[PDB]
This record gives structure tokens, C-alpha cells and sequence, in this order.
């Protein structure tokens, strides 16, 4: 909707910053509404529901299991690993680690799954074969929220991620078990309160996984719907900003009040 986009428009002259924004209706699969669509932003923590996919891809093929047991030392520990933290003796199994890289952010997390991948060129050789030829990713946590403006590394458009993220919830690729688990995860993120969720109506479904780094980045992917169904796929992101991360959440979460006002 019109109203949505002036909401952005208006995000984008507040914050100085560029945003990204898509509306993508999940059945049909037509893009809706856009805003600098083919412009790249910094992917920060979003990049993990399409690691998450790569991991289940893999489970899916025999490659991989979700009761598989990883232990790891306290030096692989890097910034920000809430979970990971606490399981330097018992370690995790690789469904521990997607559930605390989608719902909690960590950091540890991602690394050790994308070691399980083969690093992050496996991850982009994976989103290469899924038919996403503009999505990579270069470095490791957490130099990949470095946010370097017109840095290409470790950057998506608002269009190839909204694309990706409707395959890899509703395309074909994946088994049926597997996107029920993503999407369950996302569903249960514990680190987007400020953001998408603030706006929406109780009943209304909601599943999601947030970013944030260096320069101004912030953003956000969802998939969420009424009457306890998802029915789209939303992106927004924004980069370049000397904003505090509170007027960015408030931002994105004033895009989303008028998303969900004219749904
Ligand atoms: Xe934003
Ligand atoms: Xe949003």
C-alpha cells in the first residue's frame, strides 16, 4: 500500500539512511509493494535462517543429523553466544545450535554450523543453486556485520531475500518436515520484540529473525498472517544511519503498523 511506502519514505528521511523494503504475498508469490528492491544491504543475523536451510538441506540428503552431538571450546567462543556459552562440556547437537542462531542471535552458534556447511562459500555455492545469484556471504561472526558502506560482502537485496525466503519456506526444495522446522524456529525468535511483532494484532501469526550491526544496519525478515496463518513475506532493511538502534526498531516498527493497517 501507498500509505506503507510513504512510511519508508519517511524511515529513510528521519534516519539518513537507505531502506530496503518488500511485500511478497506468499501464495501467489507476486511482489506486492517495493522499495529499492535490487539495492544491497548488509544481511547482519538474517543470514541464518538461509544457513539454518543449508544445515536442514543437508539433513534432508543423509548429509547431515539434527540429534548430531558438536562440542567445542571456550576459545571458538566469540561475541554475543548466550547459548553456546553454557554447553562448553556437554556441547549441542546441530538442532540446539539452529535454534539458538534463529532465536537467540548466537553468534558461536553460526560459525560452528557454518563450519558443518564447509564456511560461508558453501553457504553462498548453496543459495548459487537455489536459483539466488546476488545473496553472499564472505566472513564469519561477528566481522560480518562490519557494514562497510558499499561493501558488497555479506550483503542481499530486499528482492533476491524476500525470493529465497519463499522457497526455502514454501518452494519445493526443502523437505515438508524441514520448513516446518525453519519456520518454527522463526516463530519462536526471543531477539525481534521491538520490530515487526510490536505492531501486530493479537492472533495474528508471525515468524521471523532480525539483524544488526556496524553502521546504522538493522533489519528484519517475516513471514506472518492473520487468523494464525502466514499469507506473506515481508523485508526491510537499512544501513548507513548514525541513529541508535531504538529509533531504528521504532522505524520498522512504524512500517509495520501501517503494513498491518492496510493488509
Ligand atoms: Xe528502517
Ligand atoms: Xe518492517
Amino acid at each position: 500500500h501507498p500509505e506503507t511506502l510513504v512510511k519508508v519514505k519517511d524511515a529513510e528521511d528521519q534516519l539518513g539512511a537507505r531502506v530496503g523494503y518488500i511485500e511478497l504475498d506468499l501464495n501467489s508469490g507476486k511482489i506486492l509493494e517495493s522499495f529499492r528492491p535490487e539495492e544491497r544491504f548488509p544481511m547482519m543475523s538474517t543470514f541464518k535462517v538461509l544457513l539454518c536451510g543449508a544445515v536442514l538441506s543437508r539433513v534432508d540428503a543423509g548429509q547431515e543429523q539434527l540429534g548430531r552431538r558438536i562440542h567445542y571450546s571456550q576459545n571458538d567462543l566469540v561475541e554475543y553466544s548466550p547459548v553456546t556459552e553454557k554447553h562448553l562440556t556437554d556441547g549441542m547437537t546441530v538442532r540446539e545450535l539452529c535454534s539458538a542462531a534463529i532465536t537467540m542471535s548466537d553468534n558461536t552458534a553460526a560459525n560452528l554450523l557454518l563450519t558443518t556447511i564447509g564456511g560461508p562459500k558453501e553457504l553462498t555455492a548453496f543459495l548459487h543453486n537455489m536459483g539466488d545469484h546476488v545473496t553472499r556471504l564472505d566472513r564469519w561472526e561477528p566481522e560480518l556485520n562490519e557494514a562497510i558502506p558499499n561493501d558488497e560482502r555479506d550483503t542481499t537485496t530486499p528482492a533476491a531475500m524476500a525470493t529465497t525466503l519463499r522457497k526455502l519456506l514454501t518452494g519445493e526444495l526443502l523437505t515438508l518436515a524441514s520448513r516446518q522446522q525453519l519456520i518454527d524456529w522463526m516463530e519462536a525468535d526471543k531477539v525481534a520484540g521491538p520490530l515487526l511483532r510490536s505492531a501486530l494484532p493479537a492472533g495474528w501469526f508471525i515468524a521471523d529473525k532480525s539483524g544488526a550491526g556496524e553502521r546504522g544496519s538493522r533489519g528484519i525478515i517475516a513471514a506472518l498472517g492473520p487468523d494464525g496463518k502466514p499469507s506473506r513475506i515481508v523485508v526491510n532493511y537499512t544501513t548507513g544511519s548514525q541513529a541508535t538502534m531504538d529509533e531504528r526498531n521504532r522505524q520498522i516498527a512504524e512500517i509495520g503498523a501501517s503494513l498491518i493497517k492496510h493488509w
